[PDB]
């Protein structure tokens, strides 16, 4: 199960609303049913003159482990979308593994406002895709996305009822790592 070839970013999205503060994934939808583990994630994306760099955190709620990354790539000209290479870092942002250039993720922003966002992520490791991942984001963990962001979910052809809500997973975050 590959990522969809029909994802496009929303036009006219204010990149300012997206490359702001820290995001928490409040809801996620992974199209690949072969997965078991559920995750929490938070990240802090930043942009300058078309270059994006972001600090990323995952907590595996099933295995109770965590990992940290730094992603970097270039904004597409076309709309609010980038393919990043990523390194693996520790919680102090020291590099553990430099980027494997055969791996990337492409993040497409589908909606963004002052409180909330919807993005699609296609993670690729070499040959293999992880499959489509949609994440509803908010700045305040365990907050509800805005009506605008909820509408984007439906307009992406999805149903919010099918997303996993992270606020009930027993997530452990590292809010030190995502601040600034
Ligand atoms: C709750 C939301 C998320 C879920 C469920 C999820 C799920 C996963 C899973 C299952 C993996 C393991 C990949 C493997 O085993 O090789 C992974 C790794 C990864 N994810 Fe996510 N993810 C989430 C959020 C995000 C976000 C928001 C981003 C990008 C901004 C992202 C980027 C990555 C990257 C770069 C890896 C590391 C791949 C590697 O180690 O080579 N993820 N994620």
């Amino acid at each position: 199960m590959d990522c969809s070839t029909n994802i496009s970013p929303k036009q006219g999205l204010d990149k300012a609303k997206y490359f702001s503060g820290k995001w928490y994934v409040t809801h996620f939808l992974d199209k690949d049913p072969q997965v078991t583990d559920q995750y929490c994630s938070s990240f802090t994306p930043r942009e300058s003159d078309g270059t994006v760099k972001e600090a990323l955190y995952h907590y595996n709620a099933n295995k109770k482990t965590s990992f940290y990354n730094i992603g970097e790539g270039k904004l597409e000209s076309s709309g609010l979308q980038y393919t990043a290479k990523y390194k693996t870092v520790d919680k102090k942002k020291a590099v553990l593994k430099e980027a494997d250039e055969k791996n990337s993720y492409t993040l497409t922003v589908l909606e963004a406002d002052d409180s909330s966002a919807l993005v699609h992520i296609c993670l690729r490791e070499g040959s293999k895709d992880l499959g489509d991942l949609y994440t509803v984001l908010t700045h305040q963990k365990d907050a509800e996305p805005s009506a605008k962001v909820k509408s984007a979910v439906t307009q992406a052809g999805l149903q919010l009822s099918q997303f996993v809500g992270t606020k009930d997973l027993g997530c452990q975050y590292d809010d030190q790592f995502t601040s600034l």
